[PDB]
């Protein structure tokens, strides 16, 4: 039995089926009262909400699903017809995420892709008929942010206006990623400060808006 299963079980026992809000609230309650887990969380969730509302992406890509907290957070604000693709390398996490989406009633707006981002990204065009992305949420292994971003660039999946939203750019930290996007005229960056309450340390998100090549 694992932490992630315990989270899922707490939700099935306490949340209301078909109700994404109550699912979020239960995950936050559990991970705040019983055992911490690396969900983006409610504070950073507020920033993610504002971003989705401002840009109204029709096609979103998430890197790193874990227990589905962030997938549920975003999918619940998507407009009719909009969709979320989420890539998860670990099949145990994809399973928990799938069940979390099922319980929330969001399964028709979200598609889980099983694999490593770098394996799946070059397949997006021809296998999943993607033209370009409207938004990408990066929240997988920190060493992957930069190479995957350059890979997204090279496969031609970004367009002028595409919103990159990167979590944990301070802790554990993604210095090479930040240096690249902040350094580059191809991206316009904003930093959103946020505090990780359990670890009592300042973190943040970076919003990088692509300008084209
Ligand atoms: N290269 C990669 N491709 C796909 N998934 C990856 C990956 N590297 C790490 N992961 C997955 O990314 C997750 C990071 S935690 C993701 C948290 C989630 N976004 C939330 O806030 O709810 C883990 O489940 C891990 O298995
Ligand atoms: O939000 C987070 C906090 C900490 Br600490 C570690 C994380 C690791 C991953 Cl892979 C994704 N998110 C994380
Ligand atoms: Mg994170
Ligand atoms: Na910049």
């Amino acid at each position: 039995d694992t932490k992630e299963q315990r989270i899922l079980r707490y939700v099935q026992q306490n949340a209301k089926p078909g109700d994404p809000q109550s699912v979020l609230e239960a995950i936050d309650t559990y991970c705040t009262q019983k055992e911490w887990a690396m969900n983006v969380g409610d504070a950073k969730g507020q920033i993610m909400d504002a971003v989705i509302r401002e840009y109204s992406p029709s096609l979103v890509l998430e890197l790193g699903a874990y227990c589905g907290y962030s997938a549920v957070r975003m999918a619940r604000l998507l407009q009719p017809g909009a969709r979320l693709l989420t890539m998860e390398i670990n099949p145990d996490c994809a399973a928990i995420t799938q069940q979390m989406l099922n319980f929330a009633g969001l399964q028709d707006k979200v598609t889980i892709l099983n694999g490593a981002s770098q394996d799946l990204i070059p397949q997006l065009k021809k296998k999943y008929d993607v033209d370009t992305l409207d938004m990408v949420f990066l929240d997988h292994w920190k060493d992957r942010y930069l190479p995957d971003t350059l890979l997204l660039e090279k496969c031609g999946l970004l367009r002028k206006g595409t919103v990159l939203l990167a979590d944990n750019v301070i802790v554990p930290g993604t210095p090479d990623f930040l240096a690249y996007v902040r350094g580059s005229s191809s991206f316009e960056c904003t930093h959103y400060s946020s505090y990780l309450e359990y670890m009592k340390v300042v973190d943040g998100l970076e919003k990088a808006i692509y300008q084209g090549p």
